[PDB]
């Protein structure tokens, strides 16, 4: 048929075509025939010049508002004359111009993705809008360089592009929690027009880290004389997760025997291990037990650590003197060398702290004899006369080889008859 | 020195040794010398027979209560005589018997392990107790066959065994949530004695599964006449996690345009997509949008699904008759063939539903002429005489080719002069 191209957004009065000449109307009859555009809308947008017979633009036309996403926009125009009454038809092709840039409906997009999202999961993106059609519509999407995310641009049945964010590699909030990316959409105009949007993705924390001790195990030496309330060690553990999932508390293992809990206490927040009671190298020389650090996650991650506390001997025991047997009363006629008492000594300490020596004052008529290790018998070493002295109080003194030495004193009472 | 072996837990009166004969004491002097055990404890456990001079057990001896975990248990015994007063020493070796079976302090142990525990993490176990020493103490640990856990048995500085549970492969509560294992501890006695304990481990859930749609995408066809409240589709998605982490809810994507939300609604629990308003094939022929299923986990996992709804044309529009120009009044002298009116018809439906035919009753002196598609002019087809009839009401009827057809009626009023 008769087709006139005219670009959209053309100014008022732009020449479309000589409709009178294409309808073969006589020039001299323009004022009588009263050629008019039919249709209220087309009379709003088109008019016929009465003098030349040319079809002119009255009000500028928006192709986007007229045809939307249709590929071709052709507007059939109807014309009317009188005398005689006649109708004519012609087609105006409205040509699209590139007066729309791609534009994201939101220029700021925010995503919250869980740290444990599986690779391959997809996330929708808002496509930019370009009201044009054909080569002037959106032609490509671009995603800035990053290491975990890529673009998966989808082609719809009509030719629309749909960008999707594809997680390619697993995330880790503990290494990087925020990503700032730019998404760009470009049309195929000349020159190409484009628009961008900032996509801020934050990684939500999963409790995927257990607490970590500074060392795998600790070994401690402490003197058995250490006072109650002494800090033996401060355990340090870190947990990189966020919030309560990064909150560390310390405790004894659940199966920790009572003999350990009675002597040691562990501060739940600071991890300071303190001493709660008396230690004794003589009964127990070392303790090994496990402690644990738990985070406040759901479910909780825990890590255990092995502790060994070695005790150091202190010279805290003086010798103990036991008089096994005692004559008590003795006749003055007894010959020198008579065994008067049996004495055993013991010292629970080790090394020089437990080596016992025994002594009595010299001026007495008695002597100490030893036939077995740490065993002494007290015997008569001189003559005895009841009339001179009727009774003896013999002071025996035991000493260990500690520094300073510890001494024990015991008196054996002996009557003479 | 003088050493006598005697087994622990020996009955009263068991022969240890002839101490008198080893101390070279005369048999005839037993009642006078009054050989006695020294020490209250040893007098509780040992006695000397006055007639034979043999050292005998008074009360049975527990080696475990005496030496604990020491490798060697040797008890120095002291003896005393009178007339003259003398002291002797000898050593009794108490030999351990295998009168203790390994026994776990708890025979039921329960562990709660997070599903996302990393392989290589270790978990303490309560070691069994065997009060014996040497080869009679605990000699081995065994863990029943399973696929995720193994045993890491530790050797302490003193020779104690510490069993630890080692996670070798990652867990998955969604495949198996409970493990029943038996831990066995065996000593090295003849015969070996052993004891077992049941360890029930439960796997605590992590929200590591997103909801899964039945299909990756759905495509729906619906007639534009479908009534409001019609269910177009029921979306089904499953989530295998536990509790709220397995609770699925449905929604439109956050970026879903308002033109979609106005026409369709999605039940958050059931996933039924219903129709909320009028559809119109003539203005919009299809809709594509994304819906998402989110679980109630922290953080939430989500999965999207693409929906496309195609509309089907219904013959819901009758033709529209527009009378472009109308003479209104006509002289009776006008020749036949005079164009009286200009008529244009349009039907927005497609195919046969939008093909228009036009007609008027036959007996009238008028006719319909068509020079362009869907355009008709009403012209005079016979002679006219005002005196016969002074005015005409001409009923024009348009019909589409639908089943059933839709009709439009319009009357043009024409005066004759
Ligand atoms: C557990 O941690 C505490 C605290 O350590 C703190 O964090 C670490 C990472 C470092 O930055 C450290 O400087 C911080 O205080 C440890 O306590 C500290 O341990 C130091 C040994 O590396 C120790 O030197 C320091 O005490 C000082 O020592 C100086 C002599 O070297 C003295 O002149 C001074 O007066 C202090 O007495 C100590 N500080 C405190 C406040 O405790 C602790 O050792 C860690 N535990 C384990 C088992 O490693
Ligand atoms: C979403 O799920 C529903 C419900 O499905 C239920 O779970 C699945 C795993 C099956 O066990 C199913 O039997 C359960 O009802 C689906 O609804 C059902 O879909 C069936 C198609 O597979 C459909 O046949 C059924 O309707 C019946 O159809 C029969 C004729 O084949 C009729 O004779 C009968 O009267 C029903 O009209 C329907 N049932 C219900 C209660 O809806 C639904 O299709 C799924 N959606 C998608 C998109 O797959
Ligand atoms: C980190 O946690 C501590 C301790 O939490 C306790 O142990 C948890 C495993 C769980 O059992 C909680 O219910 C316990 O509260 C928090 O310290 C507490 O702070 C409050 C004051 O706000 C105080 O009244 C409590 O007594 C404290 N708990 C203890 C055991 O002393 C601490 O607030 C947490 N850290 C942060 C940053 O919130
Ligand atoms: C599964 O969840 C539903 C819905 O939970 C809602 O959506 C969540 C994502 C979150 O926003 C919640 O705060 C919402 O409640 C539960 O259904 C609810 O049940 C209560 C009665 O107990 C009812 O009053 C609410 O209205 C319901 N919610 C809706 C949206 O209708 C349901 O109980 C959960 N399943 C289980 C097994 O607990
Ligand atoms: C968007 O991208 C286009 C081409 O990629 C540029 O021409 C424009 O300046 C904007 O950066
Ligand atoms: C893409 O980048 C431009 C700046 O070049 C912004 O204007 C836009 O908002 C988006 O960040
Ligand atoms: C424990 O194990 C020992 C040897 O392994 C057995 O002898 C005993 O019967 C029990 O099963
Ligand atoms: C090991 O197995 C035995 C049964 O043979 C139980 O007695 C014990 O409690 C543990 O289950
Ligand atoms: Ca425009
Ligand atoms: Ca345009
Ligand atoms: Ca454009
Ligand atoms: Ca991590
Ligand atoms: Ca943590
Ligand atoms: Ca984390
Ligand atoms: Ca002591
Ligand atoms: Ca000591
Ligand atoms: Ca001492
Ligand atoms: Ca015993
Ligand atoms: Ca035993
Ligand atoms: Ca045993
Ligand atoms: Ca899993
Ligand atoms: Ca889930
Ligand atoms: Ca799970
Ligand atoms: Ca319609
Ligand atoms: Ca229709
Ligand atoms: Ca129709």
């Amino acid at each position: 048929q008769i087709r006139y191209p005219v670009p959209e957004e053309s100014q008022e009065g732009t020449f479309v075509g000589n409709v009178a000449q294409d309808f073969l109307l006589d020039t001299e009859s323009l004022s009588a025939r009263r050629l008019q555009v039919a249709g209220e809308v087309n009379q709003r947008h088109f008019r016929v010049d009465l003098d030349s017979g040319a079809l002119l633009i009255k009000n500028p036309i928006d192709r986007e508002a007229l045809c939307g996403l249709s590929a071709s926009c052709i507007v059939p125009l109807e014309f009317v004359t009188e005398g005689p009454l006649e109708m004519y038809r012609a087609e105006v092709e409205i040509v699209d111009v590139n007066d729309h840039a791609p534009r994201f409906p939101r220029q700021q997009l925010d995503l919250e993705i869980g740290e444990a999202a599986p690779p391959g999961q997809r996330f929708p993106l808002e496509k930019a809008q370009d009201a044009d059609v054909g080569s002037n519509s959106i032609s490509s999407y671009r995603l800035s360089s990053n290491e975990h995310f890529a673009l998966d641009v989808k082609k719809r049945s009509d030719g629309s592009l749909v960008p999707e964010l594809l997680l390619e590699k697993p995330l880790d909030r503990e290494k990087q929690s925020d990503y700032r990316l730019v998404l760009t959409a470009v049309d195929g105009g000349n020159p190409p027009r484009s628009g961008t949007a900032e996509l801020r993705v934050s990684v939500l924390d999963v409790n995927d880290n257990a607490p970590a001790f500074q060392q795998s195990s600790y070994r401690i030496s402490v003197l058995e004389s250490a006072p109650a309330g002494m800090v033996l060690i401060q355990l340090n553990a870190s947990d990189p997760d966020l919030g309560p999932s990064g909150n560390v508390t310390f405790s004894f293992s659940g199966h920790t025997p009572d003999r350990v809990r009675n002597l040691f206490s562990l501060h739940p927040t600071t991890g300071k291990l303190t001493l709660q009671g008396p230690l004794d190298f003589e009964s127990e020389n070392y303790y090994e037990f496990d402690v644990r650090a738990r985070d406040g996650g759901s479910p909780a991650m825990e890590q255990h650590c092995s502790l060994r506390v070695d005790l150091l001997d202190v010279n805290d025991n003086a010798p103990h003197i036991t008089v096994t047997s005692e004559l008590g009363t003795l006749p003055e006629s007894a010959e020198p060398g008579t065994v008067v008492a049996l004495i055993s000594v013991q010292d629970p300490d080790s090394g020089s702290n437990g080596d016992v020596s025994l002594r009595i004052p010299d001026h007495l008529p008695f002597a100490l004899k030893s036939a077995f290790r740490n065993q002494f018998s007290l015997v008569t070493a001189g003559p005895l006369d009841r009339e001179a002295r009727s009774s003896y109080d013999i002071m025996v003194t035991a000493s260990d080889a500690g520094n300073p030495p510890l001494s024990t004193h015991r008196t054996i009472f002996l009557n003479i008859s």
